[PDB]
Formats: structure tokens, C-alpha cells, sequence
């Protein structure tokens, strides 16, 4: 069910869409004001530069409130509109689940939230997404950091949860250390999530700046290798190869006034081709202003990132690699 390019090839590179995910130190917080949802313009756009594939970044808190409360409406109601406008636009949607391996600042798995709470809201939000033809998967969680040994089993217990209600969806695994693809070798040397359905992909982040966050501030932006995309994803490469598991590259993105960082971004998706790897660049939608990294275009015209990725959107893939 992987989207595939008209032309031929799979549609392997796509965007990450703004912005259910925004403030969200504010909670609930108000949509249209704290945080945002895209319109048939952002997908209608998207679709005219050739690209079928999107993440979309929501927060746990803003689907459920608290763990004694049910789903919250009007949220899972504009997560619908979002798949269905994705769907009529020949895109499919990856949902994000923005946590950061926290819900209300806690860690999921401690006590305040246990992994039977995680669970039951991937299980209630299979029910509420299943068989949509704008959905692509549920990337369960966004870059799990310092979790004392947690996360893992929490993947676990979210994949089976939503594997007893939905056997067809994929699903998207990330690592920890904020799922860098540099570190995944070693934070992740022996990562393994079951999956009967044979419907796991692993995913990993890859920024181009000296600490691997992709703020880009200034000391850090210095001196971009143009092969430090290559060399950053090739450990996430081999461990995929070597473990015989697809992988995703769900976060990249350069700012505008980095020549530097262009020539990393054109290697990297090369390279991401090559090896038939599908990924997301950081970010396109409403409410970014004049962020250097996004890839929304201003009055009309297309960003420099846009016009670097067109180069990349062909290929002859069959299927999600390495």
C-alpha cells in the first residue's frame, strides 16, 4: 500500500506537514491559535511538485486529555479531514505521534504512565483510522530520548495493541538517543520489535549540524561535509541490511543560507535512492513564517529545498529497502 510515483518507482521522498504538534508545553492549547492544521491548499501543492508521501506530527495530549479520559472529538476529527484530504490528493499519511516517549512530561512506563495507558490509545486510534485510504501507518512515536531502558518495551506494547485490531497498517519504529541515525549502532545494536503481519518499518532522524539536532545555530553549522548525510545514514543502512528490516529516514531538513548543507541534503537523497529508502524532510504546512528549514513555499514561490528535491523524486523501486 506504499504510495507509488506515476511515472513508475515507489514514492519514496516526501514531507513532513505542519503543525498538531506545535507549543506543545500548551495543553490542550487551541487549535488556530497554539497549534495548527494544514488545508486542501498545503496537500493540493505538494502533490503538484510530485510528492504522495507525508508525516504528520500529533501530540498524545491532544487526542486524550488525561488517561482516565476518553478521545478527545474534534481532535480525531481533524485528523480524519487530514487523512481524507491526503487521500484525495493521492497522498498517503504516516501519523505521528510527537512524544518524545512522555505523556504530561512523564515518562511512559512509569508509574504516572504505565505502558498498559500507551497501549490503549494506539489500540483506540487503530479503531477510529482503520482501512482510511489516506492512511500509510502509525509512527507511534517521535524521538524517544533519554528513557532509562523504557522504551522499548512501550514499543511493544503499542504494536500489539494496535496489531489486535489492525493487521494491515504499517507501523514505524524509532530508537533512542532522539532515533539519530549516526548513534543506531549502538543505541540500538540489538532493537528488535515483533510483528506477524511483517508490517514494521525502523525509522530513523538525520540532521546536518555539528551536535546532530538540527537547530543549525551558528557554531554548529560551520564547515558542512558534503558527504555528511552519506556517512550519517550509512550505520542506519548497515544495521537495517544486516538485520534484514526496511527502514525510513522520518526527519532531514537544511536552512536556506547554508550552501553547505544544499550539497549534504543533494548526497543524502542520492544515496537514500540507491538503496531504496524512503524519507520526510522537516517541514512544510501553515505557520512556519520565514523558519530557514521549511520547505512552505512564500508568495507563490517554490523553496530552494523544493526545487533541490525534484532531482530525487524518480526512481525504480519496487520496494521499501535497504
Amino acid at each position: 500500500d506504499w504510495p507509488v510515483n506515476d511515472e513508475g518507482g515507489l514514492a519514496l521522498h516526501g514531507v513532513n506537514i505542519s503543525g498538531a504538534g506545535f507549543a506543545p508545553h500548551i495543553t490542550p492549547g487551541k487549535n488556530g491559535t497554539h497549534y495548527f492544521y494544514p488545508e486542501k491548499k498545503h496537500f493540493k501543492y505538494y502533490a503538484d511538485q510530485g510528492i504522495r508521501l507525508i508525516r504528520f506530527p500529533f501530540i498524545w495530549e491532544r487526542v486524550q486529555h488525561s488517561l482516565d479520559s476518553g478521545l478527545n472529538f474534534d481532535q480525531i476529527r481533524l485528523l480524519k479531514k487530514t487523512l481524507d484530504l491526503a487521500a484525495q490528493n493521492g497522498q498517503k499519511v504516516i501519523l505521528d505521534m510527537h512524544n518524545y516517549g512522555r505523556y504530561h512530561g512523564e515518562l511512559i512506563g512509569s508509574s504516572k504512565v504505565p505502558y498498559e495507558a500507551y497501549a490503549s490509545v494506539w489500540r483506540k486510534l487503530a479503531e477510529r483510522f482503520k482501512g482510511h485510504p489516506g492512511l500509510l501507518g502509525y509512527d507511534i512515536m517521535n524521538e524517544p530520548h533519554s528513557t532509562v531502558g523504557l522504551w522499548p518495551g512501550a514499543a511493544q506494547a503499542a504494536v500489539d495493541a494496535i496489531r489486535e485490531v489492525d493487521d494491515q497498517t504499517l507501523i514505524f519504529i524509532e530508537g533512542e538517543r532522539w532515533s539519530s541515525a549516526y548513534h543506531w549502532p549502538l543505541v540500538n545494536a540489538n532493537f528488535l520489535i515483533n510483528d506477524p503481519a511483517d508490517r514494521l518499518i525502523y525509522e530513523a532522524h538525520l540532521y546536518f549540524d555539528d551536535d546532530f539536532s538540527g537547530k543549525y545555530m551558528a557554531q554548529t553549522s560551520r564547515n558542512i561535509d558534503p558527504m555528511i548525510g552519506v556517512e550519517r545514514a550509512r550505520p542506519f543502512i548497515e544495521w537495517l541490511q544486516k538485520h534484514g528490516q526496511k527502514g525510513f529516514l522520518g526527519e532531514y531538513g537544511i536552512p536556506d543560507d547554508l550552501p553547505e548543507a544544499a550539497q549534504a541534503m543533494d548526497n543524502l537523497l542520492a544515496y537514500l535512492n540507491d538503496n531504496c529508502v524512503p524519507s520526510a524532510y522537516w517541514a512544510g504546512g501553515p505557520g512556519w513564517g520565514t523558519y530557514k528549514l521549511a520547505i512552505e513555499p512564500r508568495n507563490g514561490k517554490d523553496r530552494p529545498q523544493m526545487e533541490l528535491m525534484r532531482k530525487h523524486l524518480a526512481n525504480d523501486c519496487t520496494a521499501i529497502g535497504p
